[PDB]
């Protein structure tokens, strides 16, 4: 068979795309093919808003509570919406089919066509690539043995979070290793969790402080003793030697001379891009960044563009990048799929991030960002409004003695980089200020368009 539009991957971008295609040709064949069983659903409650409903039924709905008491979905759209894979090339001025459990193993370029992993046979016409990545795992756990890794979890699809719920009420002790924003976010998941069920949580890093990579040392301590004050055993400068079994249970040998005795363990650190597909088709990747390398309109080569995780791509003002946002799959996805109907625009839109602590806690951020810069802070006592809840009773959605502030990344006195801390729907100021980037002079007064003195 043959489809016009050929979606790799069935991905937050890959949605993204179809909705965007669909938009401006109303009448246009488009296939999603999925090497994941399941229909296409948004990442993030994953390991934030699932963990705080008060149902036990969650885990066979995937209906989530957003912070404000609101229900949603994690699925993007109803089985109604999509139509038939069989039925569409005949169903007429039809829809958007998608063909799960299937994997694209081979990309024939000059052919427009691709192979799948049963030895099926798809022709194109426009074909976007949106694979996202592969969950890293950790040196050391590599090296040990069978029995070891049988206790070890990544955190990516749903399975991994069904797992981890089920295996957070059967035993006592439990293991992140990572700093990043998602391996906290998993530890006040577990911390709440704890309060009622009275297991242990432990958090572990080589990191001085929490996301420290990325936050500066005051409030990248600041948040190491808020998850802390949530239930959570937290280990930084901890450098993992060994793990082995004995006696029932996991130990983790420190290069430190300590040793950590648990149960299970989850390891958050980071993403490899699923650039598979670059060697039989025969697309260049970049070396120092990862993933598949586009222009500024997000093409690779004629009919073939690349978005969302996977995709390194051209940035005009800020030089070539690769983004694992959230926001940038859907903004990138969509730009793909117009120019996939031949609107041929570059990417001007500056994606963000955010990240939610429990709903007492949230971080905006938006540009380069990393601890490395220089940087400069400004801060100041947080009121009733400035919190992911109360933020929520407003809009109500996912992102469409001091305690907030904001934290410019800077370079040659122009910004380049910022985070905002529970400081809310004022990012369009601060995409305003990357743009433009002009020498500003005192960073006071910039601080004061985010309501900071
Ligand atoms: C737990 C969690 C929390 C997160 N929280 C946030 C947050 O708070 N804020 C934020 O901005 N971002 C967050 N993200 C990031 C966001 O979910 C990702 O950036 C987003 O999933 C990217 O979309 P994508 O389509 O590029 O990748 P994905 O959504 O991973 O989609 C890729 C899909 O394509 C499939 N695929 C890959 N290769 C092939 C192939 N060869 N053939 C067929 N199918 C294939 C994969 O199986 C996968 O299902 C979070 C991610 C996770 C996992």
């Amino acid at each position: 068979s043959h489809v016009p539009f050929l979606l790799i991957g069935g991905g937050t971008a890959a949605f993204a795309a179809a909705r965007s295609i669909r938009a401006r040709d109303p009448g246009a064949r488009v296939l999603i093919v999925s090497e994941d069983p399941e229909l296409p659903y948004m990442r993030p409650p994953l390991s934030k808003e699932l963990w705080f409903s008060d149902d036990p039924n969650v885990t066979k709905t995937l209906q989530f509570r957003q912070w404000n008491g609101k229900e949603r979905s994690i699925y993007f759209q109803p089985p109604s919406f999509y139509v038939s894979a069989q039925d569409l090339p005949n169903i007429e001025n039809g829809g958007v089919a998608v063909l799960t459990g299937k994997k694209v193993v081979h990309l024939d370029v000059r052919g427009n066509m691709v192979k799948l992993n049963d030895g099926s046979q798809i022709t194109f016409e426009k074909c976007l690539i949106a694979t996202g990545g592969t969950p890293r795992s950790l040196s050391a756990i590599d090296r040990a043995g069978a029995e070891v890794k049988s206790r070890t979890t990544l955190f990516r699809k749903i399975g991994d979070f069904r797992a981890l719920e089920k295996i957070s009420r059967e035993v006592k002790s439990i293991t992140v290793i990572g700093e990043g924003f998602l391996g906290s976010e998993l530890a006040c998941a577990l911390g709440r969790k704890s309060q009622a069920s009275g297991i242990e949580v432990i958090q572990l890093f080589p990191e001085k402080g929490n996301m420290g990579k990325i936050l500066p040392q005051y409030l990248s301590n600041w948040t190491m003793e808020k998850v802390k004050r949530e239930g959570v055993k937290v280990m930084p400068n901890a450098i993992v030697q060994s793990v082995g079994v004995s006696g029932g249970r996991l130990l983790i040998k420190l290069k430190d001379g300590r040793k950590v005795e648990t149960d299970h363990i989850v390891t958050a650190v980071g993403l490899e891009p699923n650039v598979e597909l670059a060697k039989t088709g025969g697309l260049e990747i970049d070396s120092d960044f990862g993933g598949f390398r586009v222009n500024a309109e997000l093409q690779a080569r004629s009919n073939i563009w690349v978005a969302g995780d996977a995709a390194c791509f051209y940035d005009i003002k800020l030089g070539r990048r690769r983004v694992e946002h959230h926001d940038h799959a859907v903004v990138s996805g969509r730009l793909a799929g117009e120019n996939m109907t031949g609107a041929a625009k570059p990417y001007w839109h500056q994606s963000m991030f955010w990240s939610d602590l429990g709903p007492d806690v949230g971080y905006e951020a938006i540009g380069l960002v990393d601890s490395s810069l220089p940087t400069v802070g400004v801060f100041a006592k947080a009121t009733a409004q400035d919190n992911p809840k109360s933020a929520t009773e407003q809009s109500g959605t996912g992102i469409r003695d001091y305690g907030k502030g904001v934290i410019f990344y800077l370079r040659d006195k122009v910004v380049v980089g910022i985070v905002l801390w529970n400081v809310f729907n004022r990012m369009p100021i601060a995409r305003k200020i990357i743009k433009d980037g002009e020498q500003h002079e005192d960073l006071n007064e910039v601080a004061k368009l985010f309501n900071i003195h």
